[PDB]
């Protein structure tokens, strides 16, 4: 069936143990960064919300342990706030995470610069437009202090994520290594609670359908055929998000 496929492509299971997946996800990062010693960084943005608070506890939980266990103590977690002009969930998360370095990029000046440049070709941008301009100037951000840093951007796609192709092509879906990538929403909130997180950090998304229904269908239960139907039809709509740019050899978007 079509949910099973989902579920399948996407990695996800029904249930989870905690400190488990903490730690799968704690020496993937660490056997990643060990086979590739000329990288120094891991750069992760920080909103303040559920997925980038818990990416950023494992990225600094998997820098304190390759720094104990090498010796290395040019190693260092950059979290990078990118706030659009002008926030406690953001410090709140600062604080639990308790990164190494801390970033502020504001990216409203570069948003209107670049707008301005359109507006002068002849073309204005809708709110629609703009939100993705925001989230492509925000990728562009952590590039170039990656860039600088001998680093690679961390990205916070999951399961209940990729599921509605939520997330801008290009933009926050632009990263070189996804951590919580087979994980649905309460999951997540599971791996917190375990972790010791505070609890009105991690404690719906449209046309009626909730992340509860997106975490239930994931886990392989059923659902309401009008959520269902929605959920596959974000599904099948956004395929070409979760693949390379198409070429003549594609075939999953043909009919």
């Amino acid at each position: 069936t079509l949910q099973q496929q989902i579920i399948k492509a996407l990695g996800a299971k029904p249930q989870i143990n905690a400190e488990e997946e903490i730690r799968r996800s704690v020496d993937f990062l660490k056997s990643y960064l060990q086979t590739y010693p000329f990288i120094k960084s891991l750069v992760l943005g920080i909103s303040g919300g559920q997925d980038s608070t818990l990416a950023g506890k494992l990225c600094q939980m998997a820098i304190n342990e390759l720094r104990l266990e090498t010796g290395n103590e040019s190693l260092q977690f950059i979290a990078v706030r990118l706030p659009y002009g002008v926030e406690q969930d953001c410090q709140d998360a600062i604080a639990f995470i308790q990164p190494d370095r801390v970033l502020t990029v504001n990216i409203k000046g570069a948003v209107l610069a670049s707008e301005q440049a359109l507006r002068e070709a002849g073309i204005e941008l809708s709110d629609f437009v703009r939100g993705n301009e925001k989230a492509r100037e925000r990728m562009k951000a952590q590039y170039s202090i990656a860039g600088m840093t001998s680093g690679v951007v961390v990205g916070t796609d999951h399961a209940a994520e990729a599921i509605t192709g939520f997330f801008t092509k290009y933009g926050d879906g632009g990263t070189d290594i996804n951590p919580l990538y087979r994980l649905n929403k309460r999951q997540g909130k599971q791996l917190l609670a375990a972790l010791a997180c505070p609890e009105h950090l991690y404690k719906e998304v449209a046309l009626g359908v909730t992340y509860d229904n997106i975490d239930d269908y994931l886990e392989g239960k059923n659902v309401p055929q009008q959520v269902a139907r929605t959920i596959e039809n974000w599904y099948l709509k956004t395929e070409h998000k979760r693949r390379p740019p198409i070429t003549v050899f594609d075939d999953f978007w043909k009919k």
